[PDB]
């Protein structure tokens, strides 16, 4: 009901961006298609870490990877155990990469992510890859003058 999708919000893909600048690098905006895939609404998942996908299957250092990525400020692409809001598990094709303004300085995080049933390797991984890079583009794009 509360937070209705903005245009940016209805691009149908799977992703969020936060803004490092509030405590805990919390969700600022979320894709209709990432709520169907978690099952949250999205007043229930604004304003909060995206940690609250990880379970007990969760590789933690595949976590720790990404962890670093953000600390460091730049990309990675993982692939890890994630959970809906009621328990279901998918394996999470996961990008990440900042967006930075005019002057290089990070703005916002930028997160894709490709649900499937399986851990991939060769072609549907590089496939895979191939669509969630050229998705955080997109939303890169879409994100530079919000
Ligand atoms: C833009 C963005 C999107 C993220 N999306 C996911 C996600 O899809 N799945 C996941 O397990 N973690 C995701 N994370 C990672 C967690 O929010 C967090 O950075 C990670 O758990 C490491 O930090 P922590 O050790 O404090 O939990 C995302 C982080 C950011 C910045």
């Amino acid at each position: 009901g509360e937070f209705l999708a903005t245009t940016l919000e209805r691009i149908e893909k799977n992703f969020v961006i936060t803004d490092p600048r509030l405590p805990d690098n919390p969700i600022i905006f979320a894709s209709d298609s990432f709520l169907q895939l978690t099952e949250y609404s999205r007043e229930e998942i604004l304003g909060r870490n995206c940690r609250f996908l990880q379970g007990p299957e969760t590789d933690r250092a595949t976590v720790r990877k990404i962890r670093d990525a953000i600390d460091n400020q730049t990309e990675v692409t993982v692939q890890l155990i994630n959970y809906t809001k009621s328990g279901k598990k998918f394996w999470n094709l996961f990008h990440l990469q900042p967006m930075r303004d005019q002057k290089g300085d990070v703005q916002y995080f930028i997160g894709v992510q490709l649900d499937g049933t399986e851990h991939v390797r060769d072609a549907a991984e590089r496939e895979g890859v191939m669509l969630i890079k050229k998705t955080a583009e997109n939303i890169d794009e879409a994100a530079k003058e919000l």
